[PDB]
């Protein structure tokens, strides 16, 4: 059957402040493209390194893979394609290698060029699987 991975989502780092003068409030929504299931966790009030020690316990059956997606709330809220942070992807074969490696730096970009590049964080994750 699936096997449980559990991305742990320690912290961001260089949270674009977007606007200027202005603050994002980080938090992390998790995404199954083959189970449907979400996870998130707690937004962080006008912070530029944030921090949830959260981490989501996500299923893997054969050639399954998981995205853990940070969005900006405040901008979420601001509605027209505003609210994006940085979305970290990781495949079948990287969520082995990673679930025990227990560390991973997946930098908080854009989805890809012209697709709203307002994007400069990072995050740090680890990756273990659940006994």
């Amino acid at each position: 059957g699936p096997v449980k991975l559990r991305l742990t989502v320690l912290c961001a780092k260089n949270l674009v402040k977007k606007d200027f003068f202005r603050l994002p409030d980080p938090f992390a929504k998790v995404v199954v493209d083959g189970s449907g299931q979400c996870h998130s966790t707690d937004t962080v009030k006008n912070t530029l390194d944030p921090k949830w020690n959260q981490h989501y316990d996500l299923y893997i059956g054969k050639s399954d893979s998981v995205t853990i997606s940070v969005w900006n709330h405040k901008k979420i809220h601001k509605k027209q394609g505003a609210g994006f942070l940085g979305c970290v992807r990781l495949l079948s074969n990287a969520i082995n290698r990673l679930k025990d490696t227990g560390y991973q730096r997946l930098d908080l970009c854009k989805l890809g060029p012209n697709d709203n590049d307002t994007v400069r964080g990072q995050i740090v994750v680890s990756l273990q699987s659940r006994d």
